[PDB]
């Protein structure tokens, strides 16, 4: 059969599955028995309450970037990392609209690989820092042409970046965008983990998103490719960034079943599925859970159990929204798990994008970041295991 | 048809350095009034930065700032205060792009009951002195932008109609805010058969919004104010620079167009709301201008354009709640510039309230806004006071 044909005939019959569908294997792959929902429940209180506790009880989005430059957020970073946090950097920046721009986006990623590297000081994957990227910077019309076209242009440029931070040993990571783009990204993971040329290197990173009903599945691909080609890849989960702009693309698309959900809980139960699939390949995959939800945060620390060690999985918050909860999560006298931080570099000039995301984010009725804030929310409702909602 | 509606369709797609010589034009004034104005803007923005104005005062994203009340009944209580400084209040239940026939139907009455509301609280002050109400044609249609514009205009009608029978039975502004640009022609249609419905005789009430960053802006005006004198409807006119340029951007370069709807240099849409304002304040008459605005160098070109006769009824400005208070505090007023405004009241929830926040962001976060700029340190105050017309190259 062609190669990987079960594994990918899987992903594209999940693509616009009907919802109600998909959901019964994941609440099953979701469910936690009643002593772990105890302890996780308790868990959650606990970071709640601490997270309300030492900060007494913006809009323009200063407070969501690390720096203008590499070289400033670099400088930012140390008390945190002393802490023992860890950090990604996003050079600001996507969807290029020409050939010049694409050319600069990956100018800018360049120079800061080197920057990256040269702080890292060998560090290592783990322990120092790394990169993230956009594809849809990188190739001027990403969105728009055809898969050749962009693979064949895209692929020597992202080679050319993770061969540099190869070199000073640190992660790279490919992070997801809008969901038609979601296999063009794939088939570009899967030649660089097959590439020769970057042996010996477990910082490649991918992001998947567990609004889409094709996470499970891209997960199962990803893992299995984990095993063949060799690496430890860097498997950041997300529930999505992307949802508002997602179910206004479907209803522009005359489709009758979108490509993510539409219940936020069942986004929930899906990250618990997820989770619970990444904690079983540890030895093959580096999963990074990425969730300002002390909710979601307390579920998985109590699934992923209590052997752990630094290499085995880590949390992630992004810069101005999660270092308060994961204050509460990283050290010894804490929970004592590692967390990375999520650091966006740049100006005005390319904030814009990133900032709705963000606000849309903060602002919708249905984030865990919103409710906290929301006087007719409770801590009970706070602590609930949404699974027990839909099983 | 007509040779006014004729000039709205050949604009539509103009070419951008084409459709500016007439504006610069019509923008340009005579060197009294710019210098008059130059020290009017001072004035105001000195004022603004001994306060603390603009972007950096748009609060958490909760966007607690940018609304008034989650019910009508709370909105209506707190705007006594600022009622008695000289504003009026322009009440917007939140509620947009409706995309079942509930929700259709919810913001319909939604909009109904608030205009009993208003009606009742306005107690007989009228359309000027009175506060008023905003609705969107999106928050009425389940299908407003994904159907064929005739189907959806005659459907629309009955709703907008009956809303508008209300707001005069209560002698109150009823305003229609403008979205997209490729519904313009759609509402501009809805409008004319509105003001040409006798069952609506008598009431000055209906208003309609104009954005001054789409090329069509001074033909849909001309064809507003022929439209105001020959239907005897003394239009309330909502001049705007606009909300929604990200999104006609990203629409236009998809489209693979090389001409877009609106202009896509800050300065262009800022000659083009001047000149539209001086179409404006010449058919005082006809219709009634507002200019939501601000920008302080905007408000006051207007403010000396429009010359000293002034009378409560003649014009007014406009603003949004939680932006415009610093600036309107330095206009309303005897001790001021004694000029009215009226606030864009946001009314509801905070799920309502999200896709008019993510206006409000890229409004308040842009670089180029006044907002931004009133609180950038790199921007002198006389950058901020000069005039569009001198400075576009
Ligand atoms: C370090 C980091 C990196 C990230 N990288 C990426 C990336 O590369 N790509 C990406 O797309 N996202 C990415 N995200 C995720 C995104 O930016 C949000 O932070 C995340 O989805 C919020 O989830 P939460 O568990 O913190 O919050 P919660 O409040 O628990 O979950 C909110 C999320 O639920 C989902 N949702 C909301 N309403 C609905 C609904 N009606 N139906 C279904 N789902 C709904 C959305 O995904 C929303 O963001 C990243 C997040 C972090 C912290
Ligand atoms: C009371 C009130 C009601 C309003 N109602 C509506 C409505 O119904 N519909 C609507 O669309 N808008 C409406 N607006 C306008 C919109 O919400 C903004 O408030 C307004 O456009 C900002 O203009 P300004 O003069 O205050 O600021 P300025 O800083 O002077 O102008 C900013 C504006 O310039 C324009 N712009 C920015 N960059 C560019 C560029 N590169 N090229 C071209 N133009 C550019 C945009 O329109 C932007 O909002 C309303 C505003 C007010 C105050
Ligand atoms: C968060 C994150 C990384 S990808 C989506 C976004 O930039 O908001
Ligand atoms: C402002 C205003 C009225 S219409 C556009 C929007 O709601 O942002």
């Amino acid at each position: 059969s062609r190669p990987q044909s079960t594994l990918r005939r899987a992903i594209t019959a999940a693509y616009r599955r009907p919802e109600t569908e998909c959901l019964p294997p994941l609440v099953e792959a979701a469910t936690q028995s009643k002593e772990i929902r105890d302890a996780a429940a308790s868990t959650a209180r606990k970071l709640i309450e601490a997270l309300r506790g030492k900060h007494s009880g913006s809009m323009m989005g200063e407070q969501f970037v690390t720096g203008e430059t590499i070289r400033e957020a670099l400088k930012r970073s140390k008390e945190l990392e002393e802490k023992g946090f860890s950090y990604s950097y996003d050079m600001l920046g996507e969807a290029a609209t020409t050939a010049a721009d694409a050319e600069r986006y990956y100018r800018d990623y360049e120079s800061a690989i080197h920057a990256i590297g040269k702080a890292s000081a060998g560090r290592g994957i783990y322990e120092g820092p790394g990169i993230s990227i956009k594809l849809s910077a990188l190739h001027p019309r990403y969105s728009r042409a055809q898969a050749a076209r962009v693979m064949g242009e895209l692929l020597p440029r992202v080679k050319a970046l993770a061969l540099l931070a190869k070199n000073y040993d640190i992660g790279l990571n490919i992070d997801a965008e809008e969901a038609d783009r979601l296999e063009l990204s794939l088939d570009l993971l899967e030649v660089l983990c097959l590439d020769g040329d970057l042996s010996g290197w477990n910082g490649m990173g991918f992001v998947v998103q567990a609004y889409g009903k094709r996470c499970p599945f891209v997960l199962d691909f990803i893992i299995d490719l984990a095993r063949r080609s060799g690496r430890r890849i860097m498997v950041r989960l997300v529930k999505g960034a992307y949802w508002d702009a997602e179910i206004k693309r479907a209803q522009l698309d005359g489709l009758a079943d979108f490509p993510v959900f539409t219940r936020k809980i069942h986004t929930d139960v899906s990250y618990i599925a997820c989770a619970a699939k990444l904690l079983a390949a540890t030895d093959v995959v580096f999963p990074q859970f990425a969730t300002h939800n002390a909710q979601t945060l307390a579920a998985i620390y109590h699934m992923a159990g209590k052997d752990f060690h630094v290499g085995k999985y880590e949390f992630q918050c992004l810069h101005g929204m999660g270092e308060p909860l994961y204050e509460e999560v990283v050290g010894r006298g804490k929970l004592d798990r590692p967390c990375r931080i999520y650091a966006p570099v740049g100006t005005h000039e390319t904030l814009l994008a990133y900032l709705v995301r963000r606000l849309l984010e903060n602002g919708a009725n249905s984030s865990f970041v919103h409710r906290i804030n929301d006087p007719k929310v409770s801590i009970d409702e706070l602590i609930a295991d949404p699974v027990e909602v839909v099983r």
